[PDB]
């Protein structure tokens, strides 16, 4: 069915980000002490990780295909806000963001967004 199909595509796409070079840094939520960034949650008010998105997909918390995109984009927007441009972490965020946006086209995922937008 319609929602089962884009759930399945979203699961495939999120797994491909996890396996992308450097993707491990987005897999779990940042540990502010362990990653030596004690102010992280003072700057990032809406934290997000690949594992959060995987849990939402597993539990059925998404109603619309755009909700998945919004959460993944939030990962990269948090990355670019906290980290200085040209840092190893910022570079990695931009790499995976570009990969992600291409995958949305290549996989057809954007077609589910287009259809769901018409349904309102
Ligand atoms: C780099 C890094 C390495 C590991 C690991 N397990 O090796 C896990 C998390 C992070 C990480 N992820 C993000 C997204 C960040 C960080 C910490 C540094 C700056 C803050 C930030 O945005
Ligand atoms: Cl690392």
């Amino acid at each position: 069915s319609f929602n089962k199909q884009w759930y399945l595509l979203a699961n495939q796409i999120i797994q491909s980000l996890s396996k992308y070079e450097g993707g491990h840094i987005f897999e779990k939520l940042v540990d502010a002490k362990k990653q030596n960034c004690p102010d992280y949650y003072d700057v990032i008010k809406n934290p997000m990780s690949f594992s959060c998105v995987k849990t939402k997909l597993k539990k059925g918390q998404y109603g619309l295909p755009t909700e998945f995109i919004k959460d993944v984009q939030l990962i990269f927007d948090n990355c670019s806000l906290y980290n200085t441009s040209g840092s190893l972490v910022a570079i990695t965020g931009k790499n995976i963001e570009a990969y992600f946006n291409n995958q949305l086209i290549v996989t057809g995922y954007n077609n589910f967004v287009t259809k769901a937008n018409t349904i309102n």
